[PDB]
């Protein structure tokens, strides 16, 4: 459901192919709060349960609204959360191909994250997805350091986060059917490209 902790729990010894590493929006539940038990059916679908291991960020990112409007986006207890998940990935598994993922506030974290990540594990994520992002105008629809073909920002008309406001309206509340479709199918598809079929 809501909380997924593969890769915390999972066994060296039987790693998964595939590492997906999500961040939640504001106030929501779990570690993968709306959107991401979506995403994650889809790509159990694909890759087959024990293929691909789905691990939400939780420990010290507590989703905190007010924390939108920090210089990052987020918390740098939250950076220090997500950076602390890809480096487990790299060390417990170290062949397999990461993937990540945002929404909101997550959005942000995963780009920072991702920013500061060391380059040889940021090479590693074979696709990001960000819904919602909230530092999509003032990052020019980027992930610093990390290259467009691998990046999908989904960016509604009227998603007042996506023009440079902290304004919470209807469309940001609309990411769904992006979430059940396109998001894993770019997800899958970015990852095939560097395993094969």
């Amino acid at each position: 459901r809501t909380t997924r902790d593969d890769l915390i729990n999972g066994n060296s010894a039987s790693c998964a192919d595939v590492i997906f590493i999500y961040a939640r929006g504001s106030t929501e539940t779990g570690n993968l709060g709306t959107l991401g038990p979506s995403i994650a059916s889809n790509l159990e679908s694909a890759f087959g349960k024990d293929g691909v291991w789905i691990q939400g960020v939780g420990g010290a990112y507590r989703a905190t609204l007010g924390d939108n409007a920090l210089p990052r986006g987020t918390s740098s207890a939250a950076i220090r959360e997500m950076l602390g998940l890809f480096q487990q990935a790299n060390t417990k598994c170290p062949d397999a191909t990461l993937i990540a993922g945002g929404y909101s506030q997550g959005a942000a974290l995963a780009a920072a994250s991702i920013e500061d990540l060391d380059s040889a594990i940021r090479d590693k994520i074979a696709g990001t997805v960000l819904f919602g992002y909230t530092k999509n105008l003032q990052n020019r629809g980027r992930i610093p350091n990390y290259p467009a073909d691998r990046t999908k920002v989904f960016c509604n008309t009227g998603d007042l986060v996506c023009t440079g406001s902290l304004i919470v309206a209807a469309p940001h509340l609309a990411y769904g059917p992006d979430a059940r479709g396109p998001a894993p199918e770019f997800l899958i598809e970015k990852v095939r490209a560097v395993r094969g079929s």
